[PDB]
Order: C-alpha cells, then structure tokens, then sequence
C-alpha cells in the first residue's frame, strides 16, 4: 500500500488489458510503470485479496510489482520500469541484428524466472514475448504474471474469445481446460520459437483454429533458420503430446546452458 502522494506522472507507456500504463517517479527518485486500471476491467476486490502473494514474489528476471494503491479509484498498480519496453517489439526491430547468442540470452533470462515461478507453484497462464519487458541493459524480465485470473474480457477469458493466446496454448488446455505447470512449458517453448523467429506470429501462416487441429493432430511448428538442431530439440521438448512427459523449467535451464556452453 504505497500513498499516491510518492507518485508523479511523468509519461504515457502505453494501454494494456486494463487500460493506461504510465511512466512516472516514486518517491522522486525510482523510475516506476504505473497502471491505472480502468474500471470494470478488473475483479479489483479478489486481485487486492491476492495482491499480498504477488508481492513476495522476487526474482531477478520477474517485473517486480512495489506496491498499490486500493484506496481511490482507480487503482494503481506500482511495477519495476522497463527502458525497452516489451519483447516482441524489441524482436521486431531489425536495427539490433542480434547474434543467436543474444537470442538464446533472452530465453535464459525468461526460463530463470519461470523456474521461480514453478518452485513457487505460480501459472502466469500468458507467457509470450507480449508479455515480456526488456531493460536498459538488455536483459529480459517476465511481467503481468498470474493477472490473467483478475480480466473481466470475455474474448480473453474464453478459449472461443478473439483475445485468447490460442497459439501459446497446449491441446489440453484449448480442449478441457487442463491448466498446469505444463501449459506454461507448452507456451515458454512457443516464445522461445518467437525469440528466434525475430518476433514472427507462431502458425503465421494458419487461423487459430487451423492451429487447434494442427496442434491435435501432433503436428509442431517448424525449425526457425537462426536456431540449431540442439536450440530447436529444446522448444520441441515443450509441445510433447503427454502434458507430463514436457520437461520443468530446471530441466529446460539446464539445458540452455548446454547449448550455451556447446555453440
Ligand atoms: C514511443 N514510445 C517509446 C517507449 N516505448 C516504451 C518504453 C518502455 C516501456 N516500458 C514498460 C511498459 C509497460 C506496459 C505498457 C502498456 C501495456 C502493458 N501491458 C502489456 C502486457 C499486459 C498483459 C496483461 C495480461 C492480463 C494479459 C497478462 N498476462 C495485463 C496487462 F495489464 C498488461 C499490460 O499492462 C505494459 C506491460 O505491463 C510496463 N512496464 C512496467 C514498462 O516498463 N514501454 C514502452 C513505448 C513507445
């Protein structure tokens, strides 16, 4: 519970699934993400209730969550700031004209902070590039994690709706809803796919639903050029048709550092 007094609003980021984001100072002096939560796009109640969870979990490679602000409408929610804003943009702009060890750098940094997550037994439930933030130094960070629970969106909430992350989601969760440890390894192996495409849309070339059947027929995303043999064995690893035979994220951590240490 931080006062809004130790916030200034300094700039616009931009508008996610609750609205406005702005970059501003806390305390005159952190730089700070503030959202400003439009109302009725969030359970507001159930996510404060469980907003004490979200703020012991700390990790190098997790946008960190400082603080809200509950006592005013609308909310606030306090983030760590991220110069470079989200990955997939990041990926997208040609400029940087990364080295695959850049790449595989960026899904080092995301696997250490779903490994917490896991040890944690915490689902983001939305891992894509989207959902990642790069800053200053180039070092990647996973955000929005677990607020997935709290959106009041239909067409994101419903595996019919046009916002649902379809081509991040494995068979069992786009056909019964079986959520687990293994959907977030199913959809770590489809943003290490994105990673090394240079932010491609997976299945670019298929309608959700041609990725639905596609996905239930066996049938896997391509090789992207810039990935190995051992870099592509890794991403495929997370899309086994048996959500229990998918590694952990200690297991796919490990193996980054393999291919690191072998390329
Ligand atoms: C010209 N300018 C130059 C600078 N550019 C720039 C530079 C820096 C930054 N840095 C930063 C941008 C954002 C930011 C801004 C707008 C929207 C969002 N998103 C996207 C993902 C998301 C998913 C979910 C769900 C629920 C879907 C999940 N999971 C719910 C959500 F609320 C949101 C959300 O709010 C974010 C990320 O949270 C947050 N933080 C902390 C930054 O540091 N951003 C942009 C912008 C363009």
């Amino acid at each position: 519970e931080i006062d809004p007094k130790d916030l200034t609003f300094l700039k616009e980021l931009g508008t996610g699934q609750f609205g406005v984001v702005k970059y501003g100072k806390w305390r005159g002096q952190y730089d700070v993400a503030i959202k400003m939560i439009k109302e009725g796009s969030m359970s507001e109640d159930e996510f404060i209730e469980e907003a004490k969870v979200m703020m012991n979990l700390s990790h190098e490679k997790l946008v960190q969550l400082y603080g809200v602000c509950t006592k005013q409408r609308p909310i606030f929610i306090i983030t760590e700031y991220m110069a470079n804003g989200c990955l997939l943009n990041y990926l997208r702009e040609a400029r940087h004209a990364f080295q695959t060890q850049q790449l595989l750098e960026m899904c080092k940094d995301v696997c250490e902070a779903m490994e917490y997550l896991e040890s944690k037994q915490f689902l983001h439930r939305d891992l894509a590039a989207r959902n990642c933030l790069v800053n200053d130094q180039g070092v990647v960070k996973v955000s929005d994690f677990g607020l997935s629970r709290y959106v009041l969106d239909d067409e994101y909430t419903s595996s019919v709706g046009s916002k649902f992350p379809v081509r991040w989601s494995p068979p069992e969760v786009l056909m019964y809803s079986k959520f687990s440890s293994k959907s977030d390894i199913w959809a770590f192996g489809v943003l290490m796919w994105e990673i090394y495409s240079l932010g491609k849309m997976p299945y670019e070339r298929f309608t959700n639903s041609e990725t639905a059947e596609h996905i239930a027929q066996g049938l896997r995303l391509y090789r992207p050029h810039l990935a190995s043999a051992a870099v592509y064995t890794i991403m495929y690893s997370c899309w086994h048709e048996k959500a229990d035979e998918r590694p952990t994220f200690k297991i796919l951590l490990s193996n980054i550092l393999d291919v690191m240490d072998e390329e």
